[PDB]
This record gives C-alpha cells, structure tokens and sequence, in this order.
C-alpha cells in the first residue's frame, strides 16, 4: 500500500526508505531536455556488470535551501513506492554530498500530448486503444495501492520508443471531476473522470479539452450537461466509455479494472468499439 511521505515526522526518512541512493560518478548527463527546481536532462546510469541504461535526470539547481530540497525529493519518496510497467520507474536519487538529483527511466517520446500532436493521424484505432489500455492499467495499479493522482492528463503521460504509455506527473479545471473542483473531493473516482478526458485527448491527437473555452465556461457547460463529442474517427463505443467516465455521480463511473476490461474487449474484437 501507498504511504503518504508527509505522515512521516522527518521527510528525509521517506526519501531513504523508498529511493535508492546512487553514486554520482555512475551518472552521465548528456543533453538538456527540460527546464521546476532545476533542469531536466537525459543521460546514462552505470549498473555493475550490466550495460548502461538510458535515464532522465531531474536536477536540483544550486543555491537551494533545506526546505527546497525537501519538496524536490518528496517526488522520489512517492515514485519509489511503485513498481508497474505502466507507471514511470525511479532508478534512484542523489541527496547529499553531490549535486542533488532524481534519476528516472528514460522515455524517448516524451509527453503523450505533444507526441500525438506531432504524429497527428498516424495511429490506428487499435494502437490508440493500446495506449489507453496501458494508461488504464497503470491507474488500476495506482488505485489499488490507494494512490490518487489528482492531475491525470495526457501531458502527464510519458511514451517510450515502443509506444508504451506510463503514468507520470510534471507538477487544471478541465481535467478535474466537478466534486473535486467544487468540494475538493479527490478520489480514484475523480481520477476516472480525468482518465475520460485523457481518452478524448488521445483520440483527438492532443487537442486541448474544450478548446478555447474559459475555465468558468467549462464548469458551467459541464453543470448544464454538456459533454465533449466523439473526436474524428473515434468509434462510438470508445466515446460512450468517455461519457461513462464523465457521469456527474462519481459512484456511477466505471472503475479502472472495468476500464481495462472494456479496452481489452476492443483490442480483441475491434468491431465492438463501434457498438
Ligand atoms: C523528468 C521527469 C520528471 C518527473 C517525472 C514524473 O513522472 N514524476 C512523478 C511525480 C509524482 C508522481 C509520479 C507518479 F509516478 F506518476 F505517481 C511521477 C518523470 C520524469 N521523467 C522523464 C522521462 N523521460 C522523459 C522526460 C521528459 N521528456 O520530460 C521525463
């Protein structure tokens, strides 16, 4: 089961429990790939006897306080509790004595929303469904561990060379269930609403949910019963599942295990996605 690292009297204890300390000299930074806390780089990590693995390296820019280090490292305390093929994997951390780092499996194709926009129209229904199935499997794992994501969005899904999609978080009214927006009720059931939004993002190749509508106009429309339509070439049964994820009454939304089951049926018989 997931443990909130902030139930720990000392935040550093959580870091040392769930995140392996790495030797800095075994880490090679190669290129900058992103700009919070510091730069994000790609590189390699040396493993004894094994070939080097490609990693993403999140750095803590120098001049930080004790306090800033704490919040940065909290992420490793969270990540390192998970072990699932559709949840991004923590290799480890450098916490003292050397430049502070979080070291993560490298995901070549980056964030799923930008990836899809770049490859607009290039994936078959079955391929897009495989991507959604991976995300759903990652969420099913997280939900079962008692972890509520709270910011599930295609921008928070990472893609590797093999098109495998993994749940991540880069640290959002249009992705959020109404009960979470209004009453701050964040649960796996509110993550299911977010997932429905992710489904829409994927089937539309990284279009912005609700396009140019203001946050207040999104909230109002949702309250009035508005729901986003099926994207171009999106089968009716996939859109129906989006509609199910977007039920006002959270108890009526499917569970992730049911979502995976439904997508599996679609991968097994592609025709059952239209009905
Ligand atoms: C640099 C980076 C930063 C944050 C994360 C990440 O997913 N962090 C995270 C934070 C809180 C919770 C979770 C979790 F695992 F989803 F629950 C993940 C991953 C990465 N890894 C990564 C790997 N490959 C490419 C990139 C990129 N292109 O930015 C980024």
């Amino acid at each position: 089961t997931y443990i909130d690292p902030e139930t720990y009297e000392d935040p550093n204890r959580a870091v040392h429990q769930f995140a392996k300390e790495l030797d800095a000299s075994c880490i090679k930074i190669e290129r900058v790939i992103g700009a919070e806390f510091g730069e994000v780089c790609s590189g390699r990590l040396k493993l004894p006897g094994k070939r080097d693995v490609a990693v993403a390296i999140k750095t803590l820019k120098v001049g930080y306080t004790e306090k800033q280090r704490r919040d940065f490292l909290c992420e490793a305390s969270i990540m390192g509790q998970f072990d699932h093929p559709n949840v991004v994997h923590l290799e480890g951390v450098v916490t003292r004595g050397k430049p502070v780092m979080i070291v993560i499996e490298f995901m070549e194709n980056g964030a799923l929303d930008a990836f899809l926009r770049k490859h607009d129209g290039q994936f078959t229904v079955i391929q897009l469904v495989g991507m959604l199935r991976g995300i759903a499997a990652g969420m099913r794992y997280l939900a079962d561990m008692g972890y509520v994501h709270r910011d599930l969005a295609a921008r928070n899904i990472l893609v590797n060379s093999n098109l495998v999609c993994k749940v991540s978080d880069f640290g959002p009214v249009r992705w959020t269930a109404p009960e979470a927006i209004q009453y701050r009720k964040f649960t796996s059931a509110s993550d299911v609403w977010s997932y429905g939004i992710v489904m829409w993002e994927v089937m539309s190749y990284g279009e912005r949910p609700y396009w140019d509508m203001s946050n207040q106009d999104v909230i109002k429309a949702i309250e009035e019963g508005y729901r986003l339509p099926a994207p171009m070439d999106c089968p009716a049964g996939l859109h129906q599942l989006m509609l199910d994820c977007w039920q006002k009454e959270r108890a009526e939304r499917p569970k992730f295990e049911q979502i995976v089951g439904i997508l599996d049926k679609m991968i097994r018989n592609p025709n059952s996605a239209h009905h």
